[PDB]
């Protein structure tokens, strides 16, 4: 599955405890091509995710070097 | 439930069929306080909806008419 993200925003940084676990929930809105990651109801990440219909290997040709 | 809708956008009109039924699906993202209404996989209504924490009657006092 080739995927394209857009307008990703990171709202808060989740910290991994030395003991226990953190539950992250992921909800997709397929119609609007949007997603949302949450932890205990507090938004952590937001943006747009959808499938790349027609890949172009040209996009991965290396850019003109700065130097 | 006193509620608040915000930044609502209607993207297309659903035509109610004379015979049959049309099924609308509504999904909520509580953390983002956003909602989407899709019709067979096509976005219809998008915006934000959330509970009104502190209702206040003053907001409904009738504005003095300019005329």
């Amino acid at each position: 599955l080739p995927v394209v993200f857009e307008d990703v925003v990171l709202h808060q940084a989740t910290i991994l405890p030395k003991t226990g676990t953190v539950s992250l929930e992921v909800r997709l809105l397929e119609a609007s091509r949007a997603f949302e990651v949450s932890e205990n109801g507090n938004l952590v990440v937001s943006g747009k995710v959808y499938q790349w219909d027609d890949p172009d290997p040209r996009l991965f040709d290396h850019p003109e070097s700065p130097t």
